[PDB]
């Protein structure tokens, strides 16, 4: 398959993602490491993404997240849920059981599977934040591990999430690595250890 573009671009209205400073301890269920763009995380836990915009966009703007795998062999291939969890029947009633990103409590969430290229998304209205509020967070889970036989397989990946208008088409773009695994604080202190080696 094709490969979609992870080119960062702010476009017009100025987006970008944010994250929360989680932290590392070892009860850690999502952190977000800046100096590795990476995101750790457990199974099908929530993973808060903040939308960062400098002007307000149109109505009917969405926001789209899609996996693809890092590395230069493999990005090709379609980023997908194990032969065990894509029937481990837990679904939530929308997405479909192949799809690895979810985005948690958000009835209008709507899930693709692209009739060309094959590969999942998933997309949501884009919304001003709460009154109070400086940003607007939606709740991403990744329903399998880094590690899953059959599936990712420990292949990296990253997620490309995309500011779109109401036909789809580009007005932003970000991206960061993921790395679904049992102790994100342990394997978070590692990877930026190594990185400072
Ligand atoms: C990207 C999320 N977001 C913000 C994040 C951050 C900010 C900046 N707050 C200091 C503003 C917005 C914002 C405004 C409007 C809309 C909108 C209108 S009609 C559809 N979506 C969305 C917004
Ligand atoms: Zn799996």
């Amino acid at each position: 398959s094709s490969v979609p573009s992870q080119k960062t671009y702010q476009g017009s209205y100025g987006f970008r993602l944010g994250f929360l400073h989680s932290g590392t301890a070892k009860s850690v269920t999502c952190t977000y490491s800046p100096a590795l763009n990476k995101l750790f995380c457990q199974l099908a836990k929530t993973c808060p993404v903040q939308l960062w915009v400098d002007s307000t966009p149109p109505p009917g703007t969405r926001v789209r997240a899609m996996a693809i795998y890092k590395q230069s062999q493999h990005m090709t291939e379609v980023v997908r849920r194990c032969p065990h969890h894509e029937r481990c029947s837990d679904s939530d009633g929308l997405a479909p059981p192949q799809h690895l990103i979810r985005v948690e409590g958000n009835l209008r969430a709507e899930y693709l599977d692209d009739r060309n290229t094959f590969r999942h998304s998933v997309v949501v209205p884009c919304e001003p934040p709460e009154v109070g509020s400086d940003c607007t967070t939606i709740h991403y889970n990744y329903m399998c591990y880094s590690s899953c036989m059959g599936g990712m397989n420990r292949r990296p990946i990253l997620t490309i999430i995309t500011l779109e208008d109401s036909s789809g088409n580009l007005l932003g773009r970000d991206s960061f690595e993921v790395r679904v695994c049992a102790c994100p604080g342990r394997d978070r202190r590692t990877e930026e250890e190594n990185l400072r080696k």
